């Protein structure tokens, strides 16, 4: 019922191939980082280019991905039988340099375009936010038990 590596990377390729850009973030954006897998996860978490938004969810669903949150255009969960839960959310590459999300209440999130990056995990080169950007996203004040296990995984090991 978990996400495993193989299931990420299939992922992870459907969004390249589609020629979509991307970049790996959440639980497994952390594990990615440290160079290997730390713990199960239950989800995975893609920001991707908004302009393929509709590309994106109707090749998610073709594969048998079914929705079961939409809180759009900021944030879709998705969910497959047996590759589990894909969170998607839609940035947009903009012009000015800056990244953007939509604010569900009315707005943008502004975001730096070196908070999105890259790295190599084992002989494979993944985009994903960067260490200092999952700092960022991470509340201090609110953090779970997992969430405390993966902020002292990216300080012991990276």
């Amino acid at each position: 019922n978990n996400v495993t590596e193989k299931e990420l990377f299939y992922i992870l390729d459907l969004f390249e191939h589609m020629k979509v850009t991307y970049w790996l973030d959440g639980g497994w954006g952390v594990d990615v980082l440290t160079g290997k897998q730390q713990r199960e996860h239950r989800d995975i978490d893609i920001d991707f280019d908004a302009q393929h938004t509709q590309k994106v969810i109707q090749k998610l669903e073709d594969i048998g991905y079914k929705i079961e949150v939409h809180w759009m255009p900021s944030r879709m969960e998705l969910k497959h039988e047996e590759y589990g839960y894909l969170d998607i959310h839609p940035i947009n590459l903009n012009d000015d340099g800056s990244i953007t999300q939509a604010n569900p209440e009315g707005g943008n999130y502004v975001f730096q375009n070196d908070w999105f990056s890259e790295t190599n995990y084992k002989d494979r080169k993944i985009p994903c936010i960067s260490k200092e950007a999952q700092l960022l996203f991470h509340s201090g004040y609110d953090l779970t038990e997992t969430d405390h296990f993966d902020i002292k995984n990216l300080k012991s090991i990276t």
